[PDB]
């Protein structure tokens, strides 16, 4: 009935960030993971297994079992013509057993003598290879069109892919239906968050994939043309007229105001959606925002608890004969003055399984994959001081638990056979870290800071202290580029852009204390400006090289090394894009960051380094060159200061 | 399709020879690394391994096990007719999980005893020969004609040797066209530092491998007489015209201030690179260079963090059961004044691993494999005083983390250890003073010193021949691109001249190249400013020119150069310290009165 979708999951996709497992007599167990959305049904499903069993292997003792949601699915015993050999296996799933969250698990049972044997022996390894998959086929339901569930056919949270959501316009947008399409990106974004973000724009044409059409009584698209008049912005979740298994998501209003106002209420009012249509009356913004209170970011009002942090639950405890680490994402504003602070104070109140004599197992603190320090388990709450040089916008705080496992084997005489206990380990939701007594001060212009958690415009979550300037009919590329770089912010903050701005006259602007983001081309009067360090033209562009480019400096900007030494004007008809930040002529505490491209290609590349979160990742400095190599940044120009230091850190810091 | 290259790789930890690698309980592991051109995949791999099990090993369950990126790529089991008897074993290698960086790694699984096992028995040993490597089959490819990837085809960062770069001309080059072949020269030596740098020159020959082409629109070489006239600077990346896996760059002008443009469009202008042809409009300098900012030396401006010193993130930590040795690169400028303070201070911060109860456990400090000091790790902060007499040359800061690892019959997994050395360790040399007697080629040989105090080469005017042949545009070439490798930064302000008469009464260092080979360098003070210098490059055959500039690239040769003079001839290098000897600097008239005193 429906449409069928075919997709291999190779191990070294979905599998632990080698991709390969070896599977021991000590660690016999090894898992890969995969969702399945809430409108489609796995039909077919296929574990391709590569995998080489140790030699000195009892062969029909020895098996692997592969596990479905802890269902045996089949059993592999290991035939002696594949001891110390390469196997293919091929072991048929049962669909019926697969749930909005499966787990598939391989556990290795191994015997090397029909004698007294140690578990632990080395010689008892199956290596699976990176090269094993799970071939499965998806099938499309055709849900109904029921507004609860409202996200749900559009953005999955069972679904760990990139949320791509067309979005339909009439034409080219006015200013206010840009505004309400990037309030809509914003939320989809906050609600996608990790997954990604990718936001097609057609004009006037119907997709192939579930999207979110925008209609005006007066500008309306060519299927929409006998849809009747409205009153009142109303959302519909109706059927694409060709393809019943693709939901359309009609946002309608009598103008642009009722297009915002419908926007709005998918921003702010979706825990009420029901049925197949929805009218939204009134949203009323009671309280405003304040700044540094997104929600995905550590709140600086007091210390935050490390169940704040955690995700979901049973996140902070681990069990097992070697527990896996455990991971804690710390997302902190940006613009935190650390390059003072002799380190950061956590307090952490850690729970486990004590060996039973005294040996070499410990737990290690590390940060960011650097090793801070370590605790021995023979030996509260413990006192913990982290380095502030290394505490960026986005970290990770990792708990290894080194066990040591000291199993007797008796004496050559007599031997004994144990029954491994695996161990227990939890850190406390009553651990906590503080990040309350430092203030707010950024060596700006940061493209590393834009680029991990849209600084300048995530100062205030909503936006409300944000314009952005579009060009007065903007094509696709440049719609594409504003909705993605809309959602990646609303992604990094977890909430709606519901306050943000958008001008077209690129002169309104003057005078105005906003934070500007320039998608279309710097306008004229910011052209000449002496800050801009890189302008692409149609062909022509030139850049400001700095002095000199260390690899690892230090947070302290070092304005002698950023000075600009040279400036190269080049022309070629090959595609480049940049982002540059600089430091906004009509306010000192501002900042204007600024998206460019030269031609589709170059604006294909921008919304590619984008959306794609590693690439945005190697983003800093003031300039960031995206070429088809990749991503080049510079460390060059003047250095502002935003933020506010009081004179009491300034006179006890002027004395050393 | 395309030209085919077999290496031949050996394990890297290995052993002094005439030892050999052997494999025990304790770190029964064996890597070998290699990096991958963009513009090579590898056809067919092999593992040869010649090694010799210990005869007291139960034979199969005792393996050997090949990994390639974390990948088993196979197992070799011990047999009963291989015990103690050396064996000759190949293992396949797949191609298709090789990547940019790779890894291949061999591990030993040792076994003598069913039950009650010492994993630190003395039984327990596998020696691998040295003729046990790796054997690969690289094969070019037809790479896209994208400046985007600039550099890729002509240095690729990624490849170890010595990077070989055919400049190409149509004639006897004006003085225009050899400073910016100079510039060219110069930050392609930057890009390739400490691998060596060889500029062949062809007049109207096309080479077989990359290449830079320098042409004009009156003087084209003659497989160039079909390009439109430009009426700009432009530099294009071209197919070679009988081999597509060749690649050219053109570099293309109205004249000689045209391929000027050009090449400092090059030097600087490279993140702008994109297309099979860009056009340089402007190249306008904002800002001089201050003497000793080459990117390659340490900072003399303030105290230099750990962090500075670093080539790539994670250098300064390292894990395992035997955690590896830290290493630190030192460039100092060859000018610093030691001569009065017994050494450099350290700071340093450092986190380990504690050992369950105190042992023998100890990290010791190592400058150029010579063992400076040791400290036991029992508890971490370190202050440290460092001699300074290696000057010029690179200098490597080991830190050696050695864990006693005590043992706790009964079976148990060995715990790893983490070492961190810290970013915020400060090395100084701000508070220093510049002073060295100049006549002295060792500082040449080490980093240009005469004309590396200025990274740009401002303060320097080179002298060439009026119509100069291949060899001797090609010391020019080897001298500038040595010079950039030493400094890390292009030589765009160098100044070349074709007659001796414009150095008269100007305050800028000479280089000077000029004419049974004979090949002479010869240093003395210029006779128109007491703080400057003359270095002559001459040599009379141009088999002499050849020697010469092997000489001049060789780290070996360079590191047998002293004195004043060095005389090259087949016989060996030959250098005696002759004339008067002169010293270069501002010391203060106090601290020079302290100095005699002392």
């Amino acid at each position: 009935n429906g449409p069928s979708r075919d997709v291999k999951l190779t191990f070294a996709q979905i599998a632990p960030p080698p991709g390969s497992m070896v599977l021991r007599g000590i660690n016999p167990n090894g898992s890969i993971e995969f969702g399945m959305r809430s409108d489609e049904v796995v039909t077919k499903a296929m574990l391709n297994l590569e995998y080489t069993p140790s030699p000195s292997l009892l062969p029909v003792q020895s098996q692997l079992k592969v596990y479905l949601n802890d269902e045996l699915m089949g059993v592999l015993p290991v035939t002696k013509e594949q001891l110390g050999k390469k196997t293919l296996a091929q072991m048929p799933i049962n669909p019926l057993f697969i749930t909005d969250f499966n787990r598939v698990r391989l556990e290795f049972v191994g015997h090397y003598q029909d004698v007294c044997e140690n578990p632990a022996s080395t010689t008892l390894w199956l290596d699976v290879g990176r090269s094993s998959g799970l071939d499965l086929t998806y099938q499309t339901l055709n849900v109904k069109n029921d507004l609860s569930h409202f996200p749900v056919p559009f953005f999955d949270p069972r679904d760990n892919r990139t949320n791509t959501l067309p979005m339909v316009f009439a034409g080219a947008p006015d200013v206010g239906l840009q505004q309400a399409s990037a309030i809509v990106a914003s939320w989809f974004g906050s609600r996608s968050g990790w997954r990604g973000q990718n936001f097609p724009v057609l004009y006037n044409q119907l997709p192939d994939r579930n999207a979110i059409v925008f209609a005006t009584n007066d500008k309306r698209p060519d299927f929409l043309r006998d849809h009747p008049a409205v009153k009142a912005p109303v959302i519909e979740m109706i059927n694409h007229p060709q393809n019943p298994y693709v939901k359309l998501l009609v946002v309608f209003g009598r103008d642009d105001k009722d297009l915002l106002q419908a926007a709005k209420g998918i921003a702010q009012g979706n825990i009420l959606f029901r049925g197949e249509s929805v009218v939204v009356n009134e949203v009323k913004p009671l309280l405003p925002r304040k700044p540094y209170d997104a929600p995905n970011w550590v709140r600086t009002d007091r210390p935050v608890t490390f169940g704040e942090l955690k995700t979901y639950e049973e996140q902070l405890q681990s069990s097992g004969l070697e527990p896996a680490a455990i991971n804690v994402s710390l997302n902190l504003p940006p613009d935190l003055y650390l390059m003072r602070s002799t380190g950061i104070d956590m307090d952490i109140n850690y729970r486990y399984t004590m060996p039973p004599v005294k040996d070499s197992s410990r737990m290690d603190i590390s940060l960011n994959n650097q090793f801070l320090q370590s605790f021995n388990l023979s030996s509260g709450k413990t006192d913990v001081s982290i380095p502030a040089l290394k505490l960026g916008a986005t970290n990770q705080l990792r708990f290894d638990f080194e066990y040591m496992n000291p199993m007797p084997g008796g004496s050559v005489d007599n031997c004994i056979t144990f029954q491994p206990v695996q161990n227990h380990v939890v850190i406390g939701d009553d651990s906590t870290i503080d990040f309350s007594k430092y203030y707010h001060f950024i060596p700006m212009p940061d493209l590393r800071a834009f680029a991990n958690a849209g600084f300048p415009f995530s100062r205030m979550a909503d936006l409300s202290q944000t314009i952005t300037v579009m060009p007065k009919a903007p094509n696709e590329a440049q719609m594409e580029t504003l909705l993605n770089t809309v959602g990646f912010i609303g992604a990094q903050t977890g909430f709606p852009a519901i306050n943000l701005t958008v001008t077209d006259d690129g002169s309104t602007i003057q005078g105005k204390d906003a934070d500007i983001m320039i998608i279309g081309g710097i306008p004229d009067k910011l052209k000449d400006d002496k800050q801009i360090d890189l302008l692409v033209q149609a062909t022509e562009s030139w850049v400001k090289t700095p002095m000199r480019q260390t690899p690892f400096p230090g947070i302290v900007p070092d304005e002698s090394d950023r000075a600009a030494e040279t400036r190269s004007t080049l022309t070629s008809s090959g595609a480049m894009a940049a982002v540059i930040g600089f430091q906004s002529p009509y306010n000192d505490q501002r900042s204007v960051i600024a998206l460019l491209a030269d031609s589709p290609r170059g604006y294909e590349m921008l919304n590619d380094a984008v959306n794609d979160s590693g690439k945005r990742a190697t983003m800093f400095g003031s300039v960031a060159v995206i070429r088809e190599s990749g991503i080049n940044s510079l460390r060059v120009g003047d250095v502002y200061y935003v933020g506010h230091l009081p004179w009491f850190e300034r006179l006890w810091y002027a004395l050393a």
